[PDB]
């Protein structure tokens, strides 16, 4: 598991559940192609995504669909979805975790890259 | 204006009006020595708590009341405040405090 | 001025300075059409990105040069910029982030 | 576990560790006396501060040295510690997760309630 990825609802304090994640890879003409996908699962995370063969070093796009967990649970979100935007690098043995935390007008997210 | 706070909301995207916000000091007896106190404006800022001659050299806690706030908002919070310890010896400070049922986050603005 | 943004650097306590920041607009071909960009003054804070007349209806998409940023201070980043998308129909939005180098936030105030 | 924590490093993307966070639950009197305490792992959490019988409904504070870990890594801090104050309540099972996310002028900090 070179990627997993954490998703937290700061309204309710609880693991964000059945949250859809998209990853995209940066193709050679700039454009974003599909690279893995999944759901958070009852824990708020998702593993599985990808494998250390296909996740060779580029530019990855993680797109949590935060709005369709707002208006599931009857709360107005701002943002379309959460995007998080960074470039992989092999340096060592190392695992990404990319948490977000979610607030209906806010997000943060974090790295968290582990040996 | 030595110490001024800004408070947001992260619920309904706004400033967090009418929070209120404690300044302690600690005195020499290492007890908290009330030193000002205020609340949010409109804008969600609250300036005007000291002056250059009290912001004395010091140990400093500013008590941010959340819980208050989600209680007069209808929601259930987790934090019975936000609390920022910090100490002064940089003129002007800025605490700027972000607001969520069972999160915050606070940042130091040092100016 | 109906979308203003504020960057505020977590490490050194300060406003981002110099901070480069492009919105851009979905357009009817499902691509992203270039909006509108500044730069953070002084006070991190980014005025005259647009007008009413300008700011119309749409999905907006508000990329943040945190890499440069940085890059610039020294430091290694993770992410390669702060992207803030959302749709507009409120009439001011401010985009407030705070920065550090593996970790951002962002919060929407709308008035 | 009723009660764990986790401190991450957002300057360097890593779980913190050795980080030193003391628990008080607050007294009758108002006071707060020392409750638990521990230093985080390699893997940034600190698992094992107390017990279902120990922790009864009360206002606890977690305090986490913050200084302490950025002057031993050679860059300037602001806070004194991070203060986390709650009141916990017994509504059906509950874990606590306090997590702190660090910057050297700023911190967050969420709380996880699971079943």
């Amino acid at each position: 598991c070179p990627l997993m990825v954490k998703v937290l609802d700061a309204v309710r304090g609880s693991p964000a559940i059945n949250v859809a994640v998209h990853v995209f890879r940066k193709a050679a003409d700039d454009t974003w192609e599909p690279f893995a996908s999944g759901k958070t699962s009852e824990s708020g995370e998702l593993h599985g995504l990808t494998t250390e063969e296909e996740f060779v070093e580029g530019i990855y796009k993680v797109e949590i669909d935060t709005k369709s967990y707002w208006k599931a649970l009857g709360i107005s979100p701002f943002h379309e979805h959460a995007e998080v935007v960074f470039t992989s690098n092999d340096s060592g043995p190392r695992r990404y975790t990319i948490a977000a935390l979610l607030s209906p007008y806010s997000y943060s997210t974090t790295a968290v890259v582990t040996n």
